[PDB]
């Protein structure tokens, strides 16, 4: 006996779509640092491109209070919800918001949170579109990644922490099948680096489905270990992918960290084909994910 084979396959992520979001996500707030008034247009955005999830009931805004070297921030995550056919969740997160130390320079994240941004947004009109046939899906739009002052374990990484105990609190964290971050996938030199913090079982599935769509060319040239959103539900037992291309330009005396947290991290800097080779990824992730089951 066998089951009766599929007639159809998935449509394709659309990768100019997500090029498109994140030039206007950048035109309507360049400047997203918290606190100010562009990240509040920024928040904005994203609630303006999820209109029918929160008609739906499906759009969470999970807003806290941040203890930090400025002080008290206010802070505001966003999680939207794909409900699918059996039970447990895939996480799909990015961040969102502009480094706080880099308020006076002309700094807008174009690749830095605001490629990831647009290619959750497109991913939730992508999942309207498609609804999910296998696990839950949730876009998560997490505020305060980057360090508030200065880069340390308790300066960084604010929203996810957050975020990882709420859901460790309130037992969400057992249904989590898989969280995958989204960073710096934007770049016109793309490479997803092999990143050793991540959950070995996703990394083999990460190389599969780079196989299975064509894109082994774009996956793990350089291994390293990564600090980031992925970190405080990892080490809470949570099994992670961080999907980050951390190699961001040219490294060089003067720019030792390529474009990375410069004023050159600007919309020239990223590409339609870099984040179609993302979303395919992503996609295909889900498949291999439910296939695990
Ligand atoms: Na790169
Ligand atoms: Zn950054």
């Amino acid at each position: 006996a066998q089951k009766a084979p599929a007639q159809n396959s998935p449509a394709r992520f659309n990768g100019q779509a997500a090029y498109n979001l994140t030039r206007q996500y950048i035109a309507a707030a360049p400047k997203r640092w918290v606190g100010s008034p562009g990240h509040a247009k920024a928040e904005a955005f994203i609630k303006d491109h999820f209109k029918p999830e929160i008609a739906q009931g499906r759009f969470e805004t999970d807003r806290f209070t941040a203890g930090t070297p400025a002080g008290l921030l206010e802070m505001r995550n966003y999680i939207v919800r794909y409900p699918g056919k059996k039970d447990g969740v895939i996480v799909l997160a990015t961040h969102y918001e502009t480094n706080y130390p880099l308020r006076d320079i002309n700094f807008v994240g174009a690749n830095d949170g605001g490629s990831t941004t647009a290619l959750l947004i497109e991913m939730g009109n992508y999942l309207r579109a498609h609804p999910p046939q296998g696990y839950s899906i949730w876009l998560v739009f997490d505020d305060g990644e980057e360090a508030i002052q200065s880069w340390s374990a308790t300066d960084s990484l604010y929203g996810t922490r957050h975020l990882a105990a709420k859901w460790s609190q309130d037992g969400t964290l057992k249904k989590i099948k898989a969280f995958l971050l989204a960073d710096m996938i934007g770049d016109k030199d793309l490479n997803i680096d092999r990143d050793a913090n991540s959950t070995p079982w996703l990394l083999d599935m990460l190389k599969q489905a780079a196989k299975n769509t064509g894109h082994s060319a774009y996956v793990f040239k350089n291994s390293t270990a990564v600090e980031d959103d992925h970190l405080p539900f990892a080490k809470r037992g949570v099994p992670v992918l961080d999907i980050i291309d951390i190699d961001y330009g040219p490294r060089t005396f003067s720019m030792p960290d390529g474009y990375h947290h410069t004023a050159e991290d600007t919309l020239d800097k990223i590409s339609a084909h870099s984040l179609q080779i993302a979303g395919d990824l992503f996609l295909e992730m889900i498949r291999l994910i439910n296939q695990r089951g």
